[PDB]
């Protein structure tokens, strides 16, 4: 891989339109083609589920109202890691809201630096900085109104990376949601100089921790983990919701814990001197 990629893909294909829907019950997808970012609407205001790239901020303002939402109506930012293409419109929504942010406690110090792990000095990696106001561990519950989340410690695509657990309904019967929060090696350094310290060992115990999950409906940060546009293709009022995937989890651990491997042996070789 490389930044310069990272950031061309960022700025053709993660800053393109994508149309927001109702995606299950209470939980909207606002995001773009590329990022994805959810409104969780409940009785006492709403939850933003991520943001996107720090110049994509207005668009997803205007994703939230096209569904009748108000960006005032905020009152709960989550997130599920500490990277610029998720955090890039917390510091702006923050405080135009009022909102609190919620985070992993790995987290804090990449968010209220916005800085990337390991690549401190790299400015297009940069963010706004944000504080965070609830720094989160496994099994926390966070509440809005008539809706609770619960995090999950999944690190190594960042340390403080945090899946979020809810429950919503199809119509009588209750499906479990997870926003996982990334496993993808991406731009981490997992040898030689590693982002950061125990990493190999966070992502081994992130992809085991997510097969054995019992989860009816895989959401994520970009819409290719769970294979958003497929699904939202297939949206029929009166058929099943194609968003119910109760193995989808496994499935695409177990296709991260195989690149990961590969990713790992490129990584180990090329640090071999020559
Ligand atoms: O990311
Ligand atoms: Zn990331
Ligand atoms: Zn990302
Ligand atoms: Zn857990």
């Amino acid at each position: 891989q490389t930044i310069k990629d990272f950031l061309a893909v960022a700025m053709k294909k993660w800053t393109a339109p994508f149309e927001p829907f109702q995606l299950i019950d209470n939980i909207y997808y606002v995001g773009t083609d590329g990022i994805a970012v959810y409104v969780i609407k409940t009785s006492q205001g709403l939850i933003l589920m991520d943001t996107a790239m720090p110049q994509s901020t207005g668009m997803i303002k205007d994703n939230i109202a096209k569904l009748g939402f108000k960006v005032a109506d905020i009152k709960l930012i989550l997130n599920t890691h500490a990277h610029l293409d998720h955090t890039g419109g917390f510091a702006e929504i923050k405080k135009e809201t009022g909102a609190q942010l919620v985070a992993g406690e790995r987290d804090k110090p990449l968010l209220e630096g916005g800085y990337y792990p390991g690549d401190e000095k790299n400015e297009d990696l940069a963010f706004p900085a944000v504080k965070v106001d609830r720094a989160v561990k496994e099994g926390d519950r966070v509440t809005l109104g008539d809706t609770t989340l619960t995090a999950h410690a999944t690190p190594g695509h960042s340390p403080g990376c945090t899946s979020w657990e809810m429950t919503v309904k199809d119509g009588k019967e209750d499906r479990e949601v997870l926003f996982f929060c990334s496993g993808t090696v991406a731009l981490n350094r997992l040898v030689g100089q590693p982002t950061y310290a125990g990493i190999v060992d966070d992502y081994r115990a992130t992809f085991a921790k997510a097969k054995a999950m019992k989860i009816d409906v895989l959401l994520g940060p970009h819409p290719e983990v769970y294979g958003m546009q497929a699904k939202r293709a297939e949206m029929k009022d009166g058929a099943p919701n194609p968003f119910i995937k109760p193995g989808e989890l496994v499935t695409y651990a177990t296709s991260l814990s195989e690149d990961f491997d590969k990713q790992l042996a490129k990584q180990t070789a090329a640090l071999e001197k020559k």
